[PDB]
């Protein structure tokens, strides 16, 4: 009972959809919290910095942004791991930033993305509160990418 | 237990080819998990099967059990497939009204009267089941939601 | 154009004092607006999340709340800074949160607070405006810290 | 701009502390002149002769003296009034005089006080230049009051 989930590859139609948002009914909920374990299993065992659960199969409006140090980002922050349910950016910064970006869903291709270097965003926990925070940099980042996957869109689109 | 949101007719979810369920899924708490949800969304929204796409998951898991209700179907007792595979549609037909919880509209289906379905249990073992009549309906209707074919396409 | 001001610490007896309410007339006075530019500086200069009148031997029932991940609290999230006058806590929740805090008035010791989860607070803004606003978390546990303040109490008192 | 600070009263602990020095960032700022300000416009409302920054809930060393002839004092000199940062009497007379004095802390009591005929004095200006002066008689007597309350002295423990 500790599962890694096969992700989804670019070309396959769940990257491309909006995902379902997470109703009430799933809050507090041994489903959702398993749900979200398992991608964040997914996402340690891989490397990742976040991820999104349309790249496991699942088209629903969650998310994780989980920065830290390791050989790719070596200037990344540390952070304690934050899973986002229904996720809302409510303000991008006009300031931009560039940055480097890979996915589990687009294999062997990276590159350099402009992102908003501020977001504020809205969410509800796991438990089911709602949340209001801003993001600055790398983890704005992030969250910007994943929330791109909630909308069906990769990266590469905005290169 | 949850009830899970369910996906109407419309919705892109539905139309997809849905993954296999991999092996490192098998027999983890995720899939019991998934299944127990697919379970409660399907008695507390009065359907006799149910697909993991319906409920947002693009995963082959299906859930088959006819029962009557509010419909006059024969009971059997619920089953749950992961990564059904029908070997064997028999040529004989059969006829009969069909609604879909994601089609919340009724219609006249052309099934198989007999298919014979190769499973995997939640566990991960393997059995072979061969289904007469309506539950036979049911197996062949949910296999075309982890197709992308919902029933009023026949 | 600002000013950092000095600081009590731990032993000071302005620290153990019943701040006095804010009158109707210093409202939207130059005089408050003042205060609290000279508090809000004083705070972001040391690395402060929250502060209170009484810290900068004011013994007034001002506070300023503003989560950010700074050095004193690494993985804290962002908020907009919130000045309120006068605040009032009509609401703490049962659910307790347990978490490491440091006063500026308290230095070299850290510790572990039991504080409420929630907390709804009704404070007036710095033109006079009253203000109803539920936090969550540590922005919940800054609040509570702030008010203890208010009321003469630091939080070596609270484990 | 116009703002009169409330007045902290006898049996209040504000008024029983030592009152924190002025420290130099706040020489010849904005907040030290508004703070000044408002302890001016609050002695002046009350026809008052001095003040001390504790009574208005300012825990620091400011006060202000500024001697003008009234009906409760009458041949009490003229002068410009003064506000004194940070002062400390150097030099008391061993030559008492007994004078009349009340306090806006202690409303319903006044009384016949002993202090010392002159004074010499040093503080620092709101611009934070270093002075030194003497006084005599009645301004002698008001700065003798509010440096009193710096200390956490009312008028009445001198009795
Ligand atoms: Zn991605
Ligand atoms: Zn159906
Ligand atoms: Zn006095």
């Amino acid at each position: 009972m500790s599962v890694v989930l096969p992700v989804a590859k670019r070309g396959e139609d769940i990257l491309k959809l909006i995902a379902a948002p997470v109703s009430a009914n799933e809050l507090n909920s041994n489903w959702l919290y398993q749900l979200a374990d398992a991608m964040h299993a997914t996402m340690l065992e891989r490397n990742g910095v976040g991820i999104a659960a349309p790249q496991v199969y699942i088209s629903k409006r969650v998310i994780i942004v989980a920065s830290r140090p390791n050989p790719r980002y070596p200037d990344a922050p540390e952070m304690n791991a934050v899973v986002m349910v229904n996720p809302e950016i409510l303000e991008f910064s006009s300031e931009m930033c560039l940055g480097e970006e890979g996915c589990l869903s687009v294999p062997d291709e990276r590159g350099q993305v402009e992102r908003a270097e501020m977001v504020k965003v809205k969410y509800l926990t796991l438990q089911g509160e709602m949340v209001e925070t801003v993001f600055q940099g790398f983890p704005a980042r992030i969250v910007q990418h994943e929330v791109d996957h909630l909308n069906g869109i990769l990266f590469v689109e905005r290169i």
